[PDB]
């Protein structure tokens, strides 16, 4: 799953992540707990402090965090997660 861009939503407690590559199946689903049935990315994101719940559909992900948590900390990490494998460079 490679990020194209991350946008805001009507509910500021969750962010919208637009992907080029999506889940094996681009059907809708909801993940709240860490487990093997989730994408590696989704597990990491869940483990990120502040992240409350994740919703997947089509080719974008809605990531919702707790009221106390701030996107200043969380979002950068979430973005990194997808980059972990899809990192690009010119070394």
């Amino acid at each position: 799953m490679k990020i194209i861009s991350i946008s805001e939503t009507p509910n500021h407690n969750t962010m919208k992540i637009t992907l080029s590559e999506s889940r094996e199946g681009m059907t809708s689903d909801t993940y709240t707990k860490v487990d093997d049935s989730q994408p590696a990315f989704i597990n990491d994101i869940l483990k990120v402090e502040g992240v409350k719940s994740i919703f997947h559909v089509m080719d974008f992900i809605s990531v919702d965090k707790e009221n106390d948590a701030n996107w200043e900390t969380v979002l950068p990490k979430v973005e990194a997660v997808f980059e972990l494998e899809h990192h690009h460079h010119h070394h």
